[PDB]
């Protein structure tokens, strides 16, 4: 058999929950292009996102601390957010292709040097419009990436752009909302894992957060030493915990709310995706813990200090001496302005290239 | 709405093509474990594979040539995309297909097919080395992530897929992944070859499909700029993907198979690109062999890889005491050579290079 | 002179152990493999699961004291019971007199066997050894096959001492860094 777009669109509807976004109800794309045969609107979006340059750089930008040296990578993170969100979405009868498309694209606008990047760039741009990673992702997918003759951007569906702009706020689709939740879940589980693997977190500290200790004690996990088998078991159980609670709590809110359409979610007075009172407490506890014991760890901070100096040295040099910029970037100044042109350029850099560019600027 | 696994399984059926593998018909797992609450068997397999150390290592092992060269992780994701597109169009189990695509390349040693070659040579007298079996070795024995059993305890169909893509013919899902790997390898090695400035915009005429696609779109065949290359790569993937969907649909209709069981026991493989596409793919792979893989610079790096793998193998083989105690500990049950092979094969490119460097003054 | 050799052994044992733990090659759980090690750590209430800095320092000092003491007592015994009344008598004695006594003697042996096995034959330690072996063998082959590569100063000693000896003396008198760099300078 051959399943056409039409057949898939029909199958999608009637299979998904009422409140889930059906691809056939899409508001469409900005620019007109022939509708494909075989691929669903979101399916196509997934395909384009995967081939963007920014998605590719994700493999050369790290999560948490700067690349240069075993710390996941923004790509590993994304794949994990994609796994958690799709998992939760399917359990809730939500649109999985929409969920996926959003998880794959939401972190495309991050500059090099995990999160530290966004804070320094936004600071350097205080009087010029600032800088925000969600807005940057959108800017890339609607303006900076040119892979199709006829228009700048990827010409993605309203729903995916909508997702990037509303997820991580009452608005957006349950799909989009599920992605932001998955992002938090993923961050927690994997930072914990990297924290330990990197010898930065110690087994004895697990007691500081009640969910972790509860899980270590329940599985007879060897503390003080927390061997890999035990680590892998703690991480998996933790992921299962939040995913399970996201499903049960979101299902609860969606039913109690009575929404029977994606439009209803979009318009509801609050967001439905939730963890439930106890899970939100655990995660919040886990978040504070990781920030204190991992992100603020001295070895992590000494790298963060370096990432800032690199971005600061790049920004100052290019903004003071635009003639140092590649001609292709100098060409964009009239249409974008000096600061934006410099900011887009630095933000599209990989950690490895930013450091190198920085180094080539000095004797 | 909460879709339990029992609901998902039932839904999956009636929805998928008759010749597609339904997870509710799984032959099961080697070891017992309770069932999931929401996830289907393949969904869980996809999950487990994603969290293996071998999957993580894909990100630090380049595909062909150990900067513009993509990693094995990127390759695997491209394989997963092509495979999933083709499977959805043919009404096949997408989770199974994806699960197989994420796992088929786990067994590669650092470096390229280069790695598997030298590794097999060394070892010719000790059982050999093949990347697909190494993949199964990893998923059923080498990775310990669960107490109660070694490996991942994956469903029969996923393991079968890695082995067949075990029995004779495998599921259509498995067959689709192999063809996807070929299409993927081809379009992206061509892209990387150009990005690396190894292939030049004029050698495009050496393969009819490339020349045809480029002429038909008005591409600058003299200085193949970025946008033009991207257009070409996309059309290339587009062309082969369509061929595969159409030709496979035909084979499947011709065959009359009405189940996955029918697909496994069928005299031949059903997944196909058809006469014409099968022809262009061949020509292309041949061109890539000649102008990319055998390009002098690429061969220089091939040389160095062979030297790193051979140095480590001889070192740990001639002096097992140089191996981590954890590996030395597996020697009794595995044998020196195999334990040493598993260790090297599980390395990332940089770890292997550094290890080899540390063996010298 | 006899005391110096016994003090060398005591020193080796104690310091190798210290360096072993510091370097992260010896783990606090392996102390159980040496009765003396266990008895001291247990008798002082040390942290045998994780041997923190303070605890290791207590372990090493107590180990040294155990041997310094045993050495003093046992040697007094053997010296008295032998009746030596002069340095000349110690020399002409049918046996060596500096000793540790039975208990300390086997403890130290069990300790040396444990350091041999766990620290000296440690994968990482064995690797730097093979490398060190390569350097010296490289230097030796290079200078004897090609004497002209030697400093003029050393080349001049060849008539007096012979090629092999002159080269051996030159290699033996080198610092670690100079030997490594000398080896590196022989290749491209
Ligand atoms: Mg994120
Ligand atoms: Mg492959």
């Amino acid at each position: 058999m051959r399943f056409s777009r039409e057949a898939l669109l029909e199958l999608e509807a009637s299979r998904l929950a009422p409140y889930a976004q059906k691809a056939r109800d899409t508001r469409g794309r900005a620019h007109p292009e022939p509708e494909s045969l075989y691929r669903t609107p979101y399916q196509k979006d997934r395909d384009r996102i995967l081939h963007t340059t920014a998605f590719r750089r994700l493999e050369y930008k790290t999560q948490v601390l700067p690349g240069w040296a075993y710390y996941r990578t923004r790509l590993t993170h994304t794949l994990e957010v994609a796994q958690v969100s799709r998992s939760i979405a399917r359990a809730l009868g939500l649109n999985e292709d929409l969920t996926e498309a959003i998880a794959l694209s939401h972190d495309l606008g991050h500059p090099p040097f995990g999160h530290t990047g966004e804070h320094v760039l936004n600071a350097l741009m205080q009087d010029h419009g600032g800088f925000e990673h969600n807005a940057q992702a959108l800017r890339i997918l609607t303006h900076l990436e040119v892979r199709y003759p006829g228009f700048r951007g990827l010409n993605l569906t309203y729903e995916v752009l909508e997702g990037i702009a509303t997820h991580e706020a009452g608005q957006g689709t349950l799909e989009a909302q599920v992605v932001d939740l998955s992002d938090a879940i993923a961050y927690a589980a994997h930072d914990l894992d990297d924290g330990f693997r990197a010898g930065l977190l110690h087994p004895e500290e697990l007691k500081e957060v009640e969910l972790l200790q509860a899980l270590a004690l329940e599985e007879g996990l060897d503390l003080l030493r927390l061997p890999e088998l035990d680590r892998r078991v703690l991480v998996r159980q933790l992921l299962g915990y939040f995913i399970t609670a996201a499903i049960e709590a979101t299902h609860r809110r969606v039913e109690e709310a009575g929404v029977q359409s994606a439009e209803a979610v979009r318009r509801h007075p609050s967001r439905l995706a939730a963890l439930g009172e106890e899970a939100e407490k655990a995660l919040k506890a886990l978040k504070a813990f990781l920030m204190e014991r991992f992100y603020r760890h001295p070895e992590v901070l000494r790298e963060r200090r370096k990432a800032e100096a690199v971005l600061e040295g790049l920004f100052a040099a290019y903004t003071r001496y635009p003639e140092l910029l590649p001609r292709e970037v100098q060409a964009k100044i009239p249409e974008e302005g000096l600061e934006r042109a410099v900011c887009d350029y630095i933000a599209g850099m990989t950690d490895r290239f930013a450091l190198e560019a920085y180094r080539r600027l000095s004797p």
